[PDB]
């Protein structure tokens, strides 16, 4: 019968209702958990049951208490981080929290070896100043999180706090060692490869049991408990591993590996990720609420019996030299800390001083000093001086910092955020009110009880120099809630180019973030064009510049450096001989009883002298002259014996490993690359779609023109920065082209399981089959390889739309092609020049300037369609920024082409499709701005059109319900009221019933018509050989009775 | 008091379902069955089988008034809760809210709906003065109510 | 466009509208016609519309700080 | 169709397509029953055969099952 | 035999109403609805097999299905993060059995087997396989005539 | 299998003993604490217990009445 099991359902039953009863007060809930824990041990010092259950678990070994509780909190803080917000002030963190721990210990130390009447020596002294260094702020950094802006402040806390902790048990460990289990002596050299070992191995062996388990992750598909354990597993072996087997600092390891795996998030589920994410802060949670239930119960078992006033005065007076010694850690690393890249201002500094919250990690330590102690008096003043730091610092420090933060002016909302909240308040109450007067008319919910609906569906709004500010901001807008004619001042001029400006920031990034929320966006990609454009809206009337988000895909640095060297130093029987390597390396770890059996008979007399050298590398380098070195060496074949092995086996290794060490650097430049695109491609869009939605928002002409002459400028800049961003990398841009297109493609087939889930027409559980399909091929795209090779030039041309599937029209247009190189040329197509052919862009970027359109087209795109069906001067002139190759089909094989294959869909019909996508974008784009259409959904809706045959119609068409959009392509139509032909191509009103398409000088007016999507779903099998292959073939939906 | 309200939900919802999915198909009857004599007699056994469950639902109602009251009212609020986590949802995806100010309202409504769960399932019917108050046509305007109220004339018709 | 109780004529004029019914999105304009008192109803539902820009004014106690005019239709 | 939409984009043009198409590639699960399925098919004379006739009392009754279970 | 029986669904009937209920009135916290849950299962049965001397597996499946029944309380989120945790507790527990099931096999219960042992143990396969299915078809004729009557292939499938 | 692989190395080797000795040869009621609430929890919050109820006089009489008569019958062929 364990008591333990009583103890921890009782502490987690004290913790549910020290939480629930707790909600509303300002006191945590670990404040009256230690009230409890005092009661239960009063209690128990009465009650001699009590005294089982809290004798069984209270009085727990230190070291166990450790290996229990210590990896559970230390990877939960590791792993709640936001890592890139913690790497990208990593600096600052690091230093104010390594260094300010050392002096601070150091100052608590000599702190306490002056006041306190106990005779410490500097070692205890040190160890005091290291339980009470660690600082554990949940509560700060919750506020920080839900009182709107400084966020990064809330970071710099956190991940202070994670590095504080880890190097604060570093440190009490290796003080502890000098005071209570071991008082060994040492000579300098081994006290510099203890420091060494510790302050190095420890992160080392985090990391690579941390890339282990990445790498493990990364290959387990469609079951989450084994990756929940793998996890779970990771820690606690690399923990115990660490502290244990290899006597290095443990914590640290934690430290490296929870901040590596909450990294590389991406090789998880995410399902598994959010479960993780809430499975850890429930540990963390239940660890929590045990140390603070033993840490009470042992308190006032123990540590209370041996207490004085003076202790109580020490106690007071230690509170507030450890708030004054932060503080002059702080001030004193300020001037270090402003020259960074996010400095600290002084209110930054006083939540920092006031947000020390003392944690759980101290109180076990002092549990740990308490009963490494044994009955000496120092383990009882430990554990009740970080008792009392730990309740006062908790109750003071929480109410007043919630205080401060109110005092201090960095809890005030925003007015942008203020005003996003009341919309949405609005917003949400016009449809309250909407979906009410539906529901008071219906058949079944009608006598209801509507006073009682309305008081509980009343969501409300939760936030309930500035008058001048918004007086200013209000008379700043003479917009259409008040209707008086005037003209512009330059003052009122001045202010309607800020407005004006401000309205461009806000409606991107509105535009960012749905980029984000339907996914096209990754999040930091997301908080760097945020961030960009906060930046740009803050200071001294600029747009988002084209450097800072130049800054982002600028590749160059440490790792395409290494890409070079190693590509520099590159140009089954390898793998045969890469195994024998091996299993020639375990022989000389056996080496370093018949003396080891003739040491392995010599090695099997070398391994046969390495199978003949691998038959003399099967009758055949540089690296072939370095290994006939080692075969020289091995034709010498006790210190060289032992020596030529070691030098065998790193020499033939290198060989093996530096082809890894470039799929390392491939990697890391892929992600920065996918960063890079990422945010150049969300800045496209961005624009595209604030240019499409500025003519409503902007009223005066001369603003709207300079607005989209600057957008306009920038977005051209970054098409072409990305361009020749491609140009830079090759492979690596195929490769993350073709992640994101993978990405894409099984995104919209997600979509559509879920359409078709929600449409009744699949069942729960075939859906379900069909997202872990999916889901599985997401996670093995992941894991790809990050250095896809360019395809072909003859590759580019059998995967265009405009012919993919007829094989034989495949093989014309490949046989009668022409790979052309032009360098700089710029005369591609001309203005007016007569139609000479096509133009397939296999490599480089063009630049296209005509009647004023600017582009940067690149490859896949075909220049002179337009001119080769219309039979007419071409339209603009397409010039070369760097060596671009086309494919010149000429036009009379493209005349040719186009009158042979026929019998499929026909080659004009397929080019004036392709055309017709392209004409038809930007005027469905143009109409449906404000419906909140974006530019891919516009596409997909556009790809699922088809073009009229007008043979049938003999050129009367007639517009049904049934018809979306009717878009003209090339010239003119009539119609039922005739009034006017329509002159330039356009999309069709809606309220026109027919169209009069006439015989004109030939170009047959194409028409492009998107007809709206359309339960029975009857189809027929067939039996095949083997009765395993029986599949529905004709699919109709379409059957009679 | 409780378990009669599950109960009468269960029945409650089974007998909205049946409603709904026979208005469904009986929309979108035309398209399938092309024989009009077979699709008239499918017409006619469904709006049959429609009436006599509209007609049971109604003595349902009538049968335990405070405890459908109750499960009228708990199944509007879902229904308004649903609808403004939707309106929630598309303000977000929007972009016109941000993530952090939609999660603090996706909390507030599902505490409002755990809330709900929770809730007296013995709910006194309305007085029939308080049927007035709260229709369509008459909502916010008190004059008005007052106006229809005072000269209003409740009868007593007995089939 | 659903008119609710009475006829119209079309732009076209046609053929007026005899039952009530959903009015055809391809006809242009709708030219209702007063006779015996009827004044036919007609209902429309207009498709759904982010600058948003508000204004906001300070009570007692300096706490309740509400935003007022929600207009999202300005100028520069 | 999102292929198709995919290769006349302005960024992800010059991918790998024929790793895109290898890996987009979910396929289907499940790959007297034959004299039931001539059945099933000879229940149903509909849009894909285009033949005028007038029912049949046999006709008529497989006609009911049928739009019995449509329905 | 009447308090083994009896008061073992009874104890773990009270403890799931009375957990269901605390479950009920709380909001926006998971974790205390997660603590709530593993604490509520492993006080019930401490309780039940040690305090009050009752069968305490009876009183787990009692809680379990009663809360399993009453998953409305409960939050979605902490809904589906209770039913992977709980799979997850499961599976440690199974992995946990297996392995010290096969150290403490290969130790001390592999030390004295003898050939009549396997031979013991093959008909011991034999008679429990042949048992189950004497069972399943003696009961068959009682449970046959439920709502849910068993066949040949579900009787061969449970055997 | 593992798991006797395991338990052979540690009849082996002295640190596998110290590791195996120190959990596999556990408390007997610890064990049942530990690891029967966990499973029978489990076991009985997986179920679908709208079908469960159902058809549970059924899998009563089946569960109860085929335990104690099987029990029974093991009884009596483990002492034959
Ligand atoms: N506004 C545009 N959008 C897309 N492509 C264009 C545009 N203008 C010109 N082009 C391309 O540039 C080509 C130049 O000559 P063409 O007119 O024969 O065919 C043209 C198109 O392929």
């Amino acid at each position: 019968a364990p008591k333990v099991i009583v103890f921890i359902s009782g502490s987690c039953l004290f913790g549910a209702i020290s939480r629930s009863l707790f909600k509303k007060l300002p006191i945590p809930y670990t404040v009256v958990l230690l009230i409890l824990g005092a009661i239960l041990g009063v209690v128990a010092s009465n009650v001699p049951l009590v005294e089982e259950h809290t004798r069984d678990v209270a009085h727990m070994d230190p070291h166990v208490l450790l290996q229990i509780f210590l990896p559970v909190l230390i990877f939960e803080s590791a792993f709640a981080m936001d890592v890139h917000t913690f790497m990208r002030s990593f600096s600052q963190v690091c230093i104010l929290a390594l260094f300010g721990l050392v002096v601070a210990s150091v100052l608590t130390a000599v702190l306490a070896m002056n006041l306190f009447n106990y005779n410490w020596n500097f070692s205890e002294a040190m160890m005091f100043g290291a339980i009470m260094s660690a600082t554990d702020p949940v509560a700060v950094v919750a506020l920080l999180k839900d009182l709107g802006a400084s966020k990064q402040l809330g970071t710099i806390i956190e991940g202070e706090s994670l590095l504080n902790d880890g190097c604060a048990i570093v440190i009490f460990n290796v003080f502890m060692k000098m005071v209570f289990f071991p008082q060994l002596t040492s000579t300098v050299g081994q006290n510099v490869l203890y420091f060494l070992q510790v302050a190095v191995a420890g992160p080392l062996w985090g990391y690579a049991v941390a890339k282990v388990t990445v790498f493990f992750l990364s290959h387990i598909f469609n079951d989450a408990l084994v990756e929940i354990t793998i996890t779970l597993a990771a820690t606690y072996l690399t923990y115990y591993i660490g502290d244990i087997w290899l006597e290095v600092s443990g914590v640290l390891a934690v430290v490296v590996l929870g901040l590596i795996v909450n990294a590389e998030k991406t090789s998880i589920s995410p399902e598994v990720e959010v479960f993780l994410h809430r499975f850890w802060e429930m540990l963390a949670y239940l660890a929590n609420t045990l140390i603070f239930m033993m840490v009470g119960v042992v308190v006032t078992q123990k540590a209370l019996v041996a207490v004085d006033k003076m202790d109580w005065f020490y106690l007071i007076i230690l509170y507030l030299a450890i708030t004054i010694i932060r503080g002059m850690v702080i001030s004193l690393f300020s001037p270090i800390l402003s020259r960074i890249g996010y400095g600290l201002t002084w209110r930054n500094a006083v939540i920092m001083t006031w947000g020390g919250l003392r944690g759980a990690v101290g109180l076990a330590l002092a549990l740990v000093v308490e009963n490494l102690a044994g009955n000496d008096v120092i383990g009882s003043k430990f554990l009740f001086h970080t008792a009392g730091i730990v309740v006062l610092t908790l109750v003071i420090n929480a109410t007043t910092i919630q205080t401060l933060l109110r005092i201090l002016g960095m809890s005030d909302i925003s007015i942008p955020k203020r005003l996003a909240m009341a919309g949405a308040v609005r917003r949400i109450h016009e449809g309250q009110n909407r979906t009410l007067n539906m529901l008071k008319s219906d058949r079944f919910l009608a006598d209801a009880d509507w006073d009682i609906a309305t008081a509980a569906c009343e969501i409300s709004d939760p936030y309930s120099a500035d008058e001048l500010t918004l007086g200013e901001r209000k008379s700043v807008c003479p917009g259409c809630k008040a209707m008086v004619p005037n003209e512009p001042s330059p003052r009122e001029f001045a202010d309607m180019m800020e407005e004006a400006r401000l309205r461009m920031l806000k409606a991107e990034k509105i535009s960012y973030w749905k980029q984000f929320e339907h996914g096209m966006l990754a999040r930091e990609a997301l908080r760097l064009l945020v961030q960009h454009a906060e930046v740009a809206a803050d200071e001294k009337d600029q747009f988002i510049l084209v450097d800072d988000l130049k800054k982002s895909w600028q590749i160059k640095g440490i790792y395409p450096w290494l890409k070079r060297k190693l590509e520099d130093l590159i140009s089954a029987f390898e793998v045969t001989i890469n195994i024998a390597i091996v299993l020639n390396i375990v022989p000389i770890i056996m080496e370093f009883q018949k003396i080891e059996d003739a040491l392995r008979i010599s090695n099997y007399v070398f391994f046969v002298i390495y199978a003949i050298e691998a038959i003399v590398k099967i009758l055949g380098s540089h690296w072939n002259k370095f290994d006939a070195f080692i075969l020289v060496v091995a034709l010498v074949d006790v210190v060289k014996l032992f020596r030529l092995l070691r030098g065998l086996r790193m020499l033939r290794l290198t060989k093996a490993l530096i082809p890894k060490l470039i799929l390392v650097v491939n990697g890391k430049i892929n992600n920065q690359l996918s960063l890079g695109y990422d945010v150049g491609k969300g800045y496209i869009i961005g624009e595209e779609e604030v240019g499409k939605i500025i003519d409503r928002m902007v009223d005066n002409k001369k603003i709207l023109r300079e607005l989209k002459h600057i957008s306009e400028t920038g977005r051209l800049q970054v098409v072409k920065e990305l361009g020749l961003l491609q140009r830079e990398h090759p492979g690596i841009a195929v490769s993350v082209k073709t992640r994101q297109a993978i990405r894409t493609i099984l995104n919209h087939s997600r979509e559509t399981i879920h359409e078709l889930q929600g449409a009744g027409l699949l069942d729960e559980m075939e859906a379900h089959k069909l997202e872990l399909t999916v889901e599985i091929k997401m996670k093995r795209l992941m894991n790809a390889p990050s250095s896809i090779p360019p395809p072909p030039p003859e590759n580019l041309l059998k995967n265009v739309s405009w012919l993919a599937g007829d094989m034989k029209l495949i093989d014309f247009i490949k046989a009668r092609a022409s790979l052309l190189h032009f360098d700089y040329g710029e005369v591609i197509v001309r203005e007016g020049d007569e139609s000479d052919g096509l133009f397939l862009i296999v490599s480089g970027l063009v630049k296209l300037y005509g009647k004023v359109f600017e582009d940067y087209l690149t490859v896949g795109n075909v220049i002179g369609e337009m001119g080769v069906l219309t039979k007419k001067p071409r339209n603009a002139t397409v010039t070369c920024e760097t060596t671009v190759q086309v494919y010149f089909i000429t036009a009379e094989d493209m005349n040719i082409a186009i009158d042979t294959f026929t019998l499929y869909p026909s080659l004009e019909y397929r080019l004036w499709r392709v055309v017709a996508i392209r004409i038809a974008t930007p005027l469905i784009m143009e109409q449906m701005a404000f419906q909140g259409w974006t530019q891919e959904k516009v596409k997909l809706h556009l790809e699922r059109g088809y073009l009229v045959d007008l043979a049938e119609s003999h050129f009367q068409f007639n517009i049904d319900a049934t018809l979306e959009d009717v878009i003209l392509i090339n010239g003119t139509a009539y119609n039922a009221h005739t009034r006017e032909e329509i002159r330039s191509p356009c999309l069709i009103s809606r309220t026109v019933h027919k169209l009069t398409f006439q015989y004109t000088a030939t170009e047959e007016p194409r028409l492009f018509v998107v007809r709206n999507a359309e339960p029975i779903l009857d189809g027929r099998l067939d039996v095949d050989s083997k009765r395993s292959l029986i599949s529905i073939t004709e699919i109709s939906s379409n059957m009679c009775l």
